[PDB]
């Protein structure tokens, strides 16, 4: 096809050209620029009834979003649906503006299909992103009526003394502007961070951002989800699980980059200090998303997310319990076309396996 063209000339030819001449983080800053002018090639594929997902009180036209940390700043929002994701996600966003870590904070790992980031938050803060998301709210409220919701992903700052205040901030700040929320408490790049995954820390954090989203008004009342890191003790997914059917959190994002260092990695680079992501995370976010279906007994919606690159990675995500799947490392690959082609093959796999759409695939597995 067509689709096949553009497919084949970006990964083989366009995407590891461009990418050899050019520092990782300017790639990535080009890329913002690229997808918020609408610069992209055509997405032709149409998605069909059999990839809708009704899940988190919205319609997704489609199963695939970008993940947190491609748009941090929500810059690129209507480009990045232009080249078909079915929901998009920015941030994470922090209160105050900050510059993250010192560069070079990102590396490629090619041979691994596999990125190490060191961001560190860096983020505009809450009242730009605000602004920025006002500037076009009507028009996300008409993608949002037409199957393309909007995800806000909150962080805190690096120096900030109540980690559980910074994210009050965001919910009140972002809440109203987003059709769900996530608590970010995965990020491998600020220093305690992954500790308010713990289970009394998480029970307080998340009652005061419950509360805090149950004061907006209900038009402008989001879900709320909770990012989870791939490193987790069983004891942690356990207490995870028990906090969010007890406070009703309404979903799970899973899962983070991984501080982890499988054996088998080749890059030259895969031990600089950061989040993994990419082909080396995606068995081990499927096998915590497994874990975590299970754990909630099929009851708490899971956007799958690490190392998807095909439709196999989507389905098997899907058939673990995810409702919805996120890839960012493979976009930075193969490039714009790896959307379409996720889509294409995800409903091709879904109809040899005998599945009527995707909501039939979520969590298959564990019916076997
Ligand atoms: C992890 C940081 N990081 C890296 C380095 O690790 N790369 N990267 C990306 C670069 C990208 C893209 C997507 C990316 F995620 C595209 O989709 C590419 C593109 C092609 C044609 C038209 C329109 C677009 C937008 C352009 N390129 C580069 C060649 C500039 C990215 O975020
Ligand atoms: C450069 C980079 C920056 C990221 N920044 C964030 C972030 O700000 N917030 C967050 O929740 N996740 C962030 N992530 C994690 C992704 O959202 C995702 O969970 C992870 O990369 C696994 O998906 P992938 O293998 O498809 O990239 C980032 C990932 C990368 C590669
Ligand atoms: C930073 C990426 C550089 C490559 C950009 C490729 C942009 C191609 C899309 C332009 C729109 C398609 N058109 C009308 C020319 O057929
Ligand atoms: O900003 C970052 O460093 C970052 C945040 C996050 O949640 N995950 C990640 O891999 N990087
Ligand atoms: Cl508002
Ligand atoms: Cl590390």
């Amino acid at each position: 096809a067509m689709a096949t063209g553009d497919e084949r000339f970006y990964a083989e030819h366009l995407m590891p050209t461009l990418q050899g001449l050019l520092d990782p983080e300017s790639a990535h800053r080009l890329a913002v620029r690229f997808t918020s002018l609408g610069l992209l090639p055509r997405a032709r594929f149409q998605d069909s009834d059999m990839l809708e997902v009704r899940v988190l009180g919205h319609k997704f036209r489609n199963p695939v979003g970008i993940a947190a940390g491609f748009d941090k700043h929500g810059e690129a929002v209507d480009g990045l649906y232009k080249m078909g994701f079915g929901f998009v996600e920015i941030g994470s966003v922090t209160p105050k503006p900050q510059e993250g870590n010192p560069r070079p904070r990102v590396f490629r790992l090619p041979e691994d299909q596999a990125v190490i980031n060191r961001y560190g938050f860096n983020s505009h803060g809450l009242s730009v992103v605000e602004h920025r998301l006002r500037a076009r709210q009507q028009k996300q409220a008409k993608l949002t009526e037409d199957g393309l919701p909007l995800g806000v992903n909150l962080g805190k700052n690096k120096t900030s003394v109540d980690a559980a205040e910074d994210y009050a901030e965001g919910v009140r700040v972002l809440g109203p502007l987003a059709d769900y929320l996530v608590v970010n408490v995965s990020s491998p790049n600020t220093a305690g961070l992954r500790s308010l995954q713990g289970k009394a820390e998480l029970r307080r954090l998340l009652t005061k951002v419950l509360q805090e989203r149950d004061g907006l008004r209900r038009v402008h009342r989001p879900a709320v989800l909770v990012k989870i890191a791939p490193d987790l003790t069983s004891q942690d997914k356990e207490d995870i699980a028990s906090v969010v059917k007890e406070l009703g959190i309404d979903g799970l994002i899973v899962t983070n980059t991984t501080v982890s260092r499988p054996a088998g990695l080749q890059g030259a680079l895969r031990s600089e200090t950061g989040g993994l992501s990419g082909k080396p995370l995606r068995d081990l976010s499927t096998q915590t998303i497994r874990e975590m279906y299970a754990l909630t007994q099929g009851r708490v919606p899971i956007i799958g997310v690490g190392g998807v690159s095909s439709g196999q990675d989507a389905l098997e995500k899907i058939r673990a319990g995810a409702s919805l799947v996120q890839l960012y490392t493979a976009l930075t690959f193969w490039g714009p076309p790896v959307v379409g082609k996720v889509k294409r093959e995800l409903e091709a796999l879904l109809k040899e396996q005998g599945f009527g759409g995707v909501t039939d695939a979520i969590g298959a597995d564990h019916r076997r």
